[PDB]
C-alpha cells in the first residue's frame, strides 16, 4: 500500500495521482450548501496545505469551496524532499486539481490563493489559462529575489556548481525571517511537514526559473488579483510586487504593502494577520456577490 513519507497508506487520506504517477496529498473545506466559487490554495516552497486552515475556514465560511495539495516532493505528497525536475510540474499538477474541480463543479468561478513560490505557481497557471481564473490572492509571491541573495556572480556561481553537484545544500532557512511573530517562528520549526533542511542548488535553480518565467508571463496576466506584501521580506523581495503591479496587464489590480512586515503575511503580529484576513474576505467577497 503506498504510504506518505509519515507512513500514512494514501487509502486512508484524500489523494490524487498525477502525470508522473506520483500521489500527492489533498486537502478540502467544503461548504454545507452549493458553493458560490472554488479556489486552489497554492502553498510554498518547504511547507505544506496544513499551514493555510484558518485562511481556508475563513474562505469556506463565504461559501467557497477551499482545496489544495502539498506539492510534489512537499508535506505528505511523494518524491524526494524539496526537488522537482521542472518548475512547470507544479503548475501542471496545480491544472490537473483545478481541471478535476471544475468538472465536479461545472459553471463555478475559480480563484487562485498563492502564498511565496506558490505565488509564483499561482501567477504562472494563471498566464498559462489566460481568461479562465476569476481572480488571484497573492501573499508575497515569489517575483523578484533579495537582490544581494540573487547577483549575477552568486547566480553564475550556482549555475556552473549544480552543472556539477546539482545536489549540494545550502544552509539551513533563517525561519527569523519569516514572522515578527516569535510564536508562529516557533510553530514553522517544530512542524514535522515543513523541511527547513538546506535547498539544494538545482531546487534553487529551479526556483531562478521560477523568477523567469514569472517575469516573462506578467505582461500576459490579465486576471484580477490583490497582491499584499510586507516591506521588511527578505525571500520575496517588495520591488517585486511594484514589478507585477507594473507589468500585469490585469484591470483590477490591488497592492497592500505592511510596513515593516516580514514574509508570512497570515501569520504575523496580530494586527497584520487581521488585517489579511480582513482584505481577503473582502476582496473575494466582493468578487463572489
Ligand atoms: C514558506 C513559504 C516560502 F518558503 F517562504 C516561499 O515559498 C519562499 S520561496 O519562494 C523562496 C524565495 C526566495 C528564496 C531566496 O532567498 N532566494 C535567494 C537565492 N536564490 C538563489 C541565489 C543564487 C543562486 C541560486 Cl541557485 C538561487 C534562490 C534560492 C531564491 C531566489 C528562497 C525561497 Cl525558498
Amino acid at each position: 500500500p503506498r504510504r506518505t513519507p509519515q507512513s500514512i497508506p494514501y487509502q486512508d487520506l484524500p489523494h490524487l495521482v498525477n502525470a508522473d504517477g506520483q500521489y500527492l496529498f489533498c486537502r478540502y473545506w467544503a461548504p454545507t450548501g452549493t458553493p458560490k466559487a472554488l479556489i486552489f490554495v497554492s502553498h510554498g516552497a518547504g511547507e505544506h496545505s496544513g499551514r493555510y486552515e484558518e485562511l481556508a475556514r475563513m474562505l469556506m465560511g463565504l461559501d467557497l469551496l477551499v482545496f489544495a495539495h502539498d506539492h510534489v516532493g512537499h508535506g505528505q505528497s511523494e518524491g524526494e524532499r524539496m526537488v522537482v525536475s521542472d518548475f512547470h510540474v507544479f503548475v501542471r499538477d496545480v491544472l490537473q486539481h483545478v481541471d478535476s474541480m471544475q468538472k465536479d463543479y461545472p459553471g463555478l468561478p475559480v480563484f487562485l490563493l498563492g502564498h511565496s513560490m506558490g505565488g509564483a505557481i499561482a501567477i504562472l497557471t494563471a498566464a498559462e489559462r489566460p481568461g479562465h481564473f476569476a481572480g488571484m490572492v497573492l501573499i508575497s509571491p515569489l517575483v523578484l529575489a533579495n537582490p544581494e541573495s540573487a547577483t549575477t556572480f552568486k547566480v553564475l556561481a550556482a549555475k556552473v556548481l549544480n552543472s556539477v553537484l546539482p545536489n549540494l545544500s545550502s544552509g539551513p532557512i533563517d525561519s527569523s525571517v519569516l514572522s515578527r511573530n516569535k510564536t508562529e517562528v516557533d510553530i514553522y520549526n517544530s512542524d514535522p511537514l515543513i523541511c527547513r533542511a538546506g535547498l539544494k542548488v538545482c531546487f534553487g535553480i529551479q526556483l531562478l526559473n521560477a523568477v523567469s518565467r514569472v517575469e516573462r508571463a506578467l505582461p500576459k496576466l490579465t486576471v484580477p488579483f490583490l497582491l499584499l506584501q510586507g516591506s521588511a521580506d527578505r525571500l520575496c523581495d517588495s520591488k517585486g510586487a511594484y514589478l507585477l503591479m507594473e507589468l500585469a496587464k490585469s484591470q483590477d489590480k490591488t497592492l497592500k504593502i505592511y510596513e515593516g512586515a516580514y514574509h508570512v503575511l497570515h501569520k504575523e503580529l496580530p494586527e497584520v494577520t487581521n488585517s489579511v484576513f480582513h482584505e481577503i474576505n473582502m476582496w473575494v467577497s466582493q468578487r463572489t456577490a
